[PDB]
């Protein structure tokens, strides 16, 4: 059973409050913290913020923390449920909140406990967290994912005109996870130089996820820069590119604005067809293997049409919000073929594992993901290995809310020893 | 005793390899990682890198890792010393390296083990790390420091012309550490908007330490931006400014280049006297209460002259490199009045504690500090509390290699409860504060 639960407000990687939970059992103290998105889809479970405009600019999480300390904690302690009972504990918190979208307590309240429970459960089972998660998920295997490093930041994560959010490199040809880290870092460092040589040092500062924030507008130019860095680093045969467009951020009036960080000008909007055509160009001209949120979270028609006309990975993020109900629709409409798995989009570990299992059962990839507001928490490193998904995006190899995860993946790889498997080229279908 | 030690290469906050050490005792696994500077003083202990130009652009630390795993580990295991014996264990490593600057094993090797030992030692004591550190240092009455948040980054930490490395805000007027975090974060967010409004969104990306990296040249303008943000956030009466000039980074031919990231042009260099005059203006025009490395690490006369002619805090960083030998000279020459305490400039916990104690015995302040290449390690949070120094600089409230420390300090404050005392306006001298 749980002895004590105590939540507090900490600061995330952008300097905004978030929830941290300390959970005590007879095995010790288990601590987890909750990330926070910037480009948050409208269907995400509620992130409860205090809205006191004088305090942390409205972004405190005192209410969430209080819901944990005043309500969730005593209920879960009094239940006497063992922390190995992840689903029962998670379901009890869902029932306690009583709302579909976790708007009574906040998904951030619930998730913080959920995560700490999971860590505590692992200890109760005398298992590393990744193995506990694997058992929760009904997995026998463990595989190290290909990391997708967001090395050029745009969209809502960077001060630049670049509309698409993330340009990532995936070292699919690395020999191991540790090697993939080296490949990603070398390319990242190379890219700093490619950017400085063309744009000057003012273009070499970083956005929220640690990728460079060059002063460019054209998304194709981001791809060019990444491709050039890959080449210059000597890894053209081993590194491919993924993008997160985050198109819901620039959807306007049924159309899309690829200059949305510039003052409003509807004549520059393009249709979903035009946007798709651009993607096709990117796929033809660059080693783009994966595009996330190519279209708005409600533009089902565009997702389905596009997915049916390409062979690349198409990742639902805001489309699916780690939510089995949305995933079912996406599966039925063949809207995408990969789920981005963000535990705080849904609000509990159990529901995130269910979402993953649902995707995988329907033949989708799953990419575990950070949020752009992260913490020093490294849960998602254990999560991706336990869920065997083959792919994780958790930042550039810059800013330690990113490296914390990457370093933890290296540690897990080391732990697995000669049993360590790296998904490599099978990142989309690592089950094989 | 120590049962096993195993070091690995991890990546730091800039994406460069660094040392992490796992140390096992019967109480479990204790893990620590070593930070890395960018603007590193010539007198810092050696950071051993592999120099394999093809791997991590020569920045691997496999050699350090191997020294730990194959040479230091058996030595410490063989010693049978308990992990509580920090000084004995550090001394064993120092003697085994046997070099002045830790150039056999690398300071990064020795420090990684030293830190892990310290954590293991705390557990052996069944003490929180900050309390173990306090005992190591001979302190009883612990203090939460004023945080110094580097909210505009320049110098070698940012892609801008701005030559001076760090512009910090210090919430001396805050009620508590948790409150200081709120003040600093609110100013930081406010500052983003001040910058965006004046210089555009392109100016609101961040540098290595999480501070904005606006496309400015003039250091006065960084101060103006910070002062404006403080005032707009409503905290003029509670937040002051500190700077890390890191002048050794732009010392050129006995003069100083405040546009050193622009193609060389000696006509623009200024003398140390001109530089000092500039600082005097800063101190008069802005609420600057602390300046670090105002002159080159070897420009002793400048330092003494300046310190003698100001009433603010002057912090040795590259001057002193957390090195009692250099500190002794600084004291004698009254070169500065505060030590920046960076464990990896000297390479062991014991030496860093000694350095701290030497400073404090001589009436100096001590500001515990990160490096610009940090990790998710939070050691220095416990260190600053345990050493009761009253001041820590460990980043903007942005990038979790920064926030991990600040968050840890909030947890420490919570753990100390009604025994929590915040240094506040006594950041230079917190011993005055009763318990
Ligand atoms: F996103
Ligand atoms: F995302
Ligand atoms: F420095
Ligand atoms: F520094
Ligand atoms: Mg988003
Ligand atoms: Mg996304
Ligand atoms: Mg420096
Ligand atoms: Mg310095």
């Amino acid at each position: 059973s749980i002895e004590k639960i105590w939540a507090r407000e900490i600061l995330d990687s952008r300097g905004n409050p978030t929830v941290e939970v300390d959970l005590y059992t007879a095995k010790g103290l288990f601590r987890a913290a909750v990330p926070s998105g910037a480009s948050t889809g409208i269907y995400e479970a509620l992130e409860l913020r205090d809205g006191d405009k004088q305090r942390y600019l409205g972004k405190g999480v005192l209410k969430a923390v209080d819901h944990i300390n005043s309500t969730i904690a005593p209920a879960l302690i009094s239940s006497g449920l063992s922390v190995v009972e992840q689903e029962k504990l998670d379901n009890l918190m869902l029932e306690l909140d009583g709302t579909e979208n976790k708007s009574k307590f906040g998904a951030n309240a619930i998730l913080g406990v959920s995560l700490a429970v999971c860590k505590a459960g692992a200890a109760e089972r005398e298992l590393p967290l990744y193995r506990h998660i694997a058992q929760l998920a009904g997995n026998s295997d463990l595989i190290l994912p290909v990391p997708a490093f967001n090395v050029i930041n745009g969209g809502s994560h960077a001060g630049n005109k670049l509309a698409m959010q993330e340009f990532m490199i995936l070292p699919v040809g690395a020999e191991s996870f540790r090697d993939a880290m080296r490949l990603g870092a070398e390319v990242y460092h190379t890219l700093k130089g490619v950017i400085k040589d063309k744009y000057g040092k003012d273009a070499t500062n970083v956005g929220d996820e640690g990728g460079f924030a060059p002063n460019i507008l054209e998304n194709s130019e981001a791809l060019e820069l990444v491709k050039e860095a890959i080449d210059k680093a000597g890894y053209t045969e081993k590194i491919v590119i993924g993008m997160d467009v985050a198109a819901s951020e620039f959807y306007r009036d049924g159309k899309y604005d690829l200059d949305f960080k510039s003052p409003t000008d509807p004549s520059r909007y393009i249709t979903g067809d035009q946007l798709g055509a651009l993607y096709q160009d990117f796929v033809r001209d660059y080693p783009v293997v994966s595009i996330e949120d190519p279209f708005d979270q409600d533009d089902w028609a565009a997702w389905s049409k596009f997915t049916a006309n390409v062979g690349i990975q198409i990742v639902g993020d805001d489309l699916t919000v780690t939510n089995p109900k949305r995933i079912e629709r996406a599966v039925e409409e063949k809207a995408c073929n990969c789920l981005l798995l963000k535990v705080n989009q849904i609000g509990s570990v159990t529901e995130a594992i269910q979402a993953c299992k649902l995707a995988q059962e329907n033949g989708w990839g799953v990419m575990v993901s950070h949020r752009s507001g992260e913490t020093e928490d490294t849960f998602i490193a254990d999560l991706v290995v336990g869920l065997c998904t083959g792919q994780i995006k958790t930042g550039a190899p810059c800013r330690s809310e990113r490296l914390a995860k990457y370093n933890q993946l290296m540690r897990i790889e080391e732990e697995l020893g000669d049993e360590a498997r790296f998904a490599g080229h099978n990142f989309r279908n690592p089950s094989v």
